[PDB]
This record gives C-alpha cells, structure tokens and sequence, in this order.
C-alpha cells in the first residue's frame, strides 16, 4: 500500500520519461550518454551495483540551467528503454533525486518552456493517473504477476499502467460524482448497460450480412420495447450525460422516450473504456463517451459512425477477394451501428443525437480465436504488478523451461511477420490506413506460438488520396468523406509511428529486458521483414525504401500535443 503508491509512481515517472525524451531530448538533440563531472549528490548506489555500474549514464540539457540524470540500460534511437535508477537533477550544482510530485512539477516545468506553452490541468492529470495506478496496482497487488495474459477479458483488465509513453494513461475526466473503481477494467468493472426506449422512426442502422433487427438484437435484448420502438443501449455514465441535455429531458417527459434502468446486458469495459465485453455474445458493443480519455472525446461522430459501415464492407470486399494482396489480415468486423435521433429534429441536433446514442458492434472475435488464446497486445508486452514484462514468465511457462537468446529472437519474429504483412500491404497495396498500435491489436497464440495479430477499430482507419479513397462508392456526405480522408504522406507517418515507435519497439523492449544486447539484432529482423514483405508487395513504395535504407521514422507526440497532432522524427534504429 505505500509500496503500492512508489510502485505507481515509478510506472507513472518512467512514462514521462518515455514522452520527453521521444517528443524532445532525441528530436531537438538533449541527450547525451555520459557521466557527469560533478557527481556530488547522486549516491553510488544510484549507479553503482558493487560489480559494475548499473548500464548507462543519460543526460538530458534542459535548457534552463536544469539538468537530468538516469541510469538507462540501453542506447536508443527509439527511446525503448529501461530505467535502471532514480532521477536526478542539478541546477548550479548539487544532484537532488525529488518527491514524485515535485519531479513532475519540474519535468513538466521545462517541458513547457521547450514547447513554449503551459497546461495547468496536465499536471493535475498527471497527479491523478498516478493515483488511480496506485489504486491499481494496490488492488491487484497479491496476484500472480502474469495472470493478464492468461485470459482475454484479463488482459483487456491487466493494463495496469496504461499508455507506456503518456503523462497521463489513466486519467479518465468524468464527473467524479459517478466514481472512477466502477468504470475501470483495471478493477474488474462490471456493469448492466444502461437502456432506452425509442420509438423505430429515428433509428438510424448500419448493418452489413446482419438484418436491422439482428444489430439490434446485438445491442439490446429487443423484447421489452412496445410495438414501434426499440432498444438502445449506452454507457451509464453517457446515459447521465446524455441525459443533461435541455433536449433529452424534453424527450423524458413528453415520453417521446424512456428511460429504463441500467437495465442491459451485464458487460465488462475494456481497455479502451467504452467498449464493452460480453462472455460468448457474438459482439462487443463500442458505445459513445463524452469524455476525455488519454487524447480525445470517445464519442462516435455522426460521421464516423457512417463509416464504420463502409469500412467493414470494404474489408470483407478485401478479404473475400483480395486475399493474397493483404499479407496475411486478421480483423474484428464492425457489421452493425445504431443510433437514434427525434424523426423530425433538424441536422444539428439530428447529429448531436447520433452521436450521443451512436452504438457499434465488434465481432467478438474470441469465438474465432478462443478466450485463453488471444492478448491484447498493449497488456502483452506491459510490465506487470512487480514492473517486471509479463511477457517473459508468459514465454517461460509456456516453453517449459528459460529461453535462450534465439528462441527470444525466433519468437519476436514469428509476431512481427504477422503484424507488419498486413499492416504494410494494406497501406501499399489498397490505400487502406490501419491504426495498428498496442490497443488496436490481439495476440492469437497456438500455446506462445503467434498465429495472428488481429487488427480492429475502424475509428482508426483512414484511406489516401491517391488510392484508399478508391474504394469510397460515391454518394456519401462530403463531411463523412473528409473524415476518411487522408493525404498519403499524413498517413504514412500514422503506419510509421504505429507500428514502429508504439508497438514493436515496445514489444522489442518487453523482450530484450535484461538482455538489451538482443535489441539491435531484432531490429535487424525487422529490416529484412521490411525488404522480403516489400519484394511481395503490389504497388510502389518509395517510403518503404526510405525506411529500409534507414531515414528517420514519424513518432507521434502526446504530451507536446497537450502541452501546445505533432509529430517529431526520431533516427532510425539501422
Ligand atoms: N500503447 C497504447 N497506445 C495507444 N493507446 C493505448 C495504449 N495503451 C492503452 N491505450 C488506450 O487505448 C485507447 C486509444 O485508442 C485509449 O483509451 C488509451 O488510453
């Protein structure tokens, strides 16, 4: 419990380690890996272990008088590494290792004289996703350290830290007068959904293989509805919200609509928050959330939930047909969208409703692929309640013994032939742009053994100009058409940034841990992967040889974003 409390703050301070040093020390060049000349106050043990020094010196100039020491057990280019010692700074003058809570005000201090701009609420962001960590950590602390990846659902709930580079992973502004311990997979969450009764006039269905009816079926056990309504569901707490509205409340006591309980399906939130898991139910259900979770609002736009619609028939079009020009893809349809709005209310509130009520189902995609047989990716390479990747004891019980170097490496490369074949003849070969980061993909493993990486959430995707947006039949609203939208090089930082700075460094890191000598060789395996996969591919792609032939990589940038999306170019690893 006090442990719990310094395990949460060092998750939490090696996250934003992990932002400053990618989105500015490595970009605009502040790092440098060297000891200091003055050592005054940093304690020998801090980088001495009695046999050696604890890996690496790290310095960072912040360039304001201040100064940062870190013992790191790797150099690179990425950032991906681990963090051998507490954090040290100077000013003069004399090495100081600070409370949690002043090193964030200080970190952040300079972060925004770097980036010119200041956010208040950040910081008090921070602060709080520190706290719930603790929460966390403090809850799930007596579990056996690797028990997420044992079980779909347990992963979804064993992301304990959240975004591994992000000030503020576990934030979740809602009103704290509806709690925070009920809405967190983190705290095994349950909750029946929250309902409505609305009458079928302004249903707005998008379903594709699947009758109106059915998606409905899906969403809401239609039974309770008399004759000519319906029933939507939504989050409880986008239910209050949603309720809030002069225009709701109108609809409440004409009886235009009902109000029922939270009175659906009893589901778990996942890791993304409003999507929401049911036990063998075909589908998930991914409702909208006016709220700011990590980056953005999750609701779904009126829009956007016009094109999840297309989107999946676009994938079955695909993978129906184009099979071999897609390198392999596994992917969780979208087959189904309700959403509701008064029949005669005029478009600026008809959309308000849509997104507010906008509900989309996701192929439960663990019938396919079996419950204990598939991992969230962002909790498979995470660091479990001992800050220890749970990967290795996954790996180590699942291959009975310890794993030598090459099996590591043999491992690593069975994953990323799968991740990165998909992902790469998608965007080359179809135009067609994934957003393949940690939380947007599953592990389906044969016992370890990767035999897919399921990819998911059509929010993400997006289609180039010059060629995803192809498959767009054309009478679809110019505003719906904007959001699909992307110029090609935008979208090539997006496959770059995910793929690359967000997922597989991260999987890199989570196996080379204690090992870092293993990295750069598994970057090498990535090299080659890029070079054999481009032979296959069936289009040209110049910023594939770009990257091969080793030009810096796109890199995202959340906490600049907040601070002030950015992206920044980091060096390539080869
Ligand atoms: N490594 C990650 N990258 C992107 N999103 C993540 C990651 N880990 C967790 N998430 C969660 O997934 C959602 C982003 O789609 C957010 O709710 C975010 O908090």
């Amino acid at each position: 419990d006090v442990l719990s409390r310094m395990i949460s703050e060092k998750a939490a301070l090696h996250g934003l380690l992990n932002c400053l040093i990618k989105e500015f020390a490595i970009p605009e060049g502040y790092l440098r890996y060297e000891w200091p000349d003055e050592m005054k106050g940093i304690p020998p043990g801090a980088y001495f272990d009695g046999a050696d020094w604890k890996g690496i010196p790290m310095m960072i100039g912040l360039p304001d008088q201040l100064q940062l020491f870190v013992m790191v057990d790797r150099r690179d280019t990425f950032g991906s590494q681990h963090y051998l010692s507490d954090v040290y700074l100077r000013q003069a003058g004399d090495w100081q290792c600070p409370d949690f809570e002043p090193l964030v005000a200080r970190l952040l201090a300079a972060c925004e004289h770097i980036a010119g701009r200041k956010n208040p609420e950040l910081y008090e962001q921070i602060l709080q996703s520190q706290r719930l960590v603790s929460a966390i950590v403090s809850h799930n602390g007596r579990q056996r350290a690797d028990a997420p990846l044992q079980h779909y659902l347990q992963s979804e709930q064993g992301l304990w830290f959240g975004h591994p580079s992000h000030p503020a992973p576990k934030a979740r502004l809602w009103p704290a007068h509806l709690g925070q311990e009920q809405w967190a997979p983190e705290f095994q969450a349950r909750a029946a959904l929250h309902q409505f009764e609305v009458p079928v006039d302004g249903l707005h269905i998008g379903a594709n293989g699947l009758t109106p009816q059915q998606v409905l079926d899906g969403f809401a056990d239609q039974q309770p509805a008399s004759p000519g309504h319906a029933i939507i569901c939504m989050h409880p707490v986008q239910a209050q919200l949603f309720m809030q509205d002069a225009r709701v409340q109108q609809l409440l006591r004409d009886n235009v609509i009902r109000d029922l309980g939270q009175s659906g399906r009893v589901a778990s939130p996942t890791a993304s928050i409003r999507t929401w898991f049911i036990d063998d139910h075909d589908y998930f259900i991914k409702g909208s959330l006016n709220v700011r979770i990590t980056n953005c609002v999750r609701k779904n736009a009126w829009y956007e939930l016009e094109s999840t619609v297309l989107i999946d028939r676009l994938f079955r079009q695909l993978l129906d047909q184009h099979a071999d020009t897609l390198g392999g893809l596994v992917a969780a349809a979208e087959p189904g969208v309700v959403s509701w709005s008064p029949a005669a209310a005029g478009e600026l509130d008809s959309h308000w409703f849509r997104e507010q009520t906008g509900g989309i189902l996701r192929e439960n995609f663990c019938r396919r692929t079996g419950a204990e047989r598939s991992i969230m990716a962002g909790t498979l390479f995470a660091r479990g309640v001992d800050l220890q990747p749970m990967i290795q004891t996954f790996l180590r019980t699942h291959y009975g013994e310890a794993l030598d170097d090459n099996a590591l490496l043999y491992w690593f490369d069975d994953y990323q032939t799968r991740l990165l074949r998909p992902v790469l003849s998608l965007f080359f070969n179809h135009g067609v742009v994934m957003e393949p980061h940690l939380q947007n993909s599953v592990l389906v493993h044969q016992q370890g053994r990767p035999q897919q990486v399921l990819l998911r959430d059509f929010e993400g995707v997006k289609l180039t100009d010059d060629l995803g947006i192809r498959y767009i039949d054309d009478d679809i609203h110019p505003r719906v058409r904007q959001s699909l939208l992307y110029s090609r090089e935008q979208g090539w930082n997006r496959i770059m940034y995910c793929l690359f700075i967000n997922h597989l460094s991260e999987t890199i890191l989570a196996l080379s841990q204690g090992r870092p000598q293993l990295a750069p060789l598994m970057w090498r395996r990535v090299q080659q992967q890029l070079r054999a996969i481009q032979g296959e591919l069936k289009q040209p792609s110049p910023e594939l040889d770009a990257l091969i032939a080793g030009h810096p990589v796109a890199c995202k940038t959340n906490l600049k974003v907040r601070l002030a999306a950015s992206y920044v170019r980091l060096p390539s690893p080869w």
